[PDB]
């Protein structure tokens, strides 16, 4: 049985200090009390919570983990999600007309195309391969493919979907639109960046897959106020978690 | 849990030297994150990389065997995938537009009817026997009778298909055309090659009966850098690998 004044607290640390707007006050208020009269367990309680935190926190460790190799370490988590020093992070005003989408296909084309850390390594990596095995590849390195299909999600169905043309022809002109990229083979590599954001999105929505499972276990030890793995140059999910 | 690293390796040893190509390093990388997570074996993950190899080296340890009774010494191997001295060799330029198929009855057809290594032995045993009989004691040669039954697949039906005039016409017209025969024996003694060929090809793509299952322990054990039976005048699969 958790007071609504625990959930308040599980709920900052998860958004790296910021305090909960009044609506979603509400909603974790409704948890607690759901709690008292055992009409809900106390580990589902705290599952919903920090399901609220998706967003926010999720969209920078997921990212970072795929493009440079390695989640942020807390004190960087703080900086890409709720600081005094950036202007402009993911709980401020600049993003708050943003979806969920949107912000996952933001960090990715950061991360990839630009003079972000992950350019000249996903540059070398996704380069003269097609849309189809782009999607199909990705998939597979975030969903797994056994694990979909005992899920029961019919993974060909799927893959299909995100790979045909009318899919790539909406984001062609979505990165040409909004990136400044002119050339042939930068948008055609930004495409590819907006694709797989899409799928880590795809991920972390239904909780099936290696990556929304571990991202998920980050984040309730970081619910706590301290992160246990807490390395100075970035944190493993796949080591730290199993 | 292998590091991407570590399957690049794999591969690059099973192909006698050849670096994988961007789009398959992308599948490999797929593999070995989903080891990772605890969503796939270790020993499942190692196979599918080895799966890989299959139209490069496969095709040059099970030809060879089925023709001349002897696999290919490992420095002979090398000559055949993978080499400076060999222009023209199965990971090169030549043989680009081959699908697997076209690859298994190349091999075929060079080592039992032409000047090849098999042609006196193979001319000797194959005199005066019909296509229908021709087929069946393959299947059994290779794929096992017993063993394709328990499996599940009904032998009856498969050697009927392969034997089916429509079948026999194809490669009449196939032989004619590729190959310099015009002689009314010799072609009839291709068209053989030309099927045992295809059994091959039908064995080491569904990874029953006895051929397959060697030629998949001698890939193995390729795979670390040493092959450790490694005869000089060649290694028969049975005798090493029991
Ligand atoms: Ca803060
Ligand atoms: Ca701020
Ligand atoms: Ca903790
Ligand atoms: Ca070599
Ligand atoms: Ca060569
Ligand atoms: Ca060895």
């Amino acid at each position: 049985a958790y007071t609504t004044a625990q959930l308040v607290t599980a709920y900052t640390n998860a958004n790296l200090g910021k305090a909960p707007d009044a609506a979603t006050t509400l909603t974790l208020d409704a948890y607690a009390t759901q709690t008292q009269t055992g009409g809900l367990s106390d580990a589902a309680a705290l599952t919903n919570t920090l399901k609220l935190v998706n967003s926010t926190t999720a969209v920078a460790i997921q990212t970072y983990q795929f493009f440079t190799g390695v989640a942020p370490s807390a004190a960087g988590l703080d900086f890409l999600v709720d600081s005094t020093t950036n202007t402009n992070d993911l709980n401020d005003a600049y993003y708050s007309k943003f979806a969920q989408e949107n912000r996952f296909i933001n960090f990715s084309i950061n991360l990839a195309t630009g003079a972000g850390a992950g350019a000249t390594a996903f540059a070398a990596a996704y380069t003269g391969v097609s849309y189809a095995q782009t999607v199909a590849t990705a998939y597979d390195k975030i969903i797994g493919n056994a694990v979909a299909t005992a899920a029961g999600v019919d993974v060909a169905a799927a893959v299909a979907f995100l790979s045909r043309q009318a899919n790539i022809d909406y984001l062609t002109a979505f990165v040409r639109a909004n990136t400044p990229f002119t050339a042939a083979a930068d948008i055609d590599l930004a495409v590819k960046a907006a694709l797989i954001g899409t799928i880590l999105n795809a991920a972390t929505v239904s909780g099936i897959g290696g990556y929304a499972t571990a991202t998920a276990a980050m984040i309730n030890d970081l619910s706590d106020g301290a992160l246990s793995t807490d390395n100075a140059a970035g944190v493993n999910l796949f080591t730290a978690y199993p």
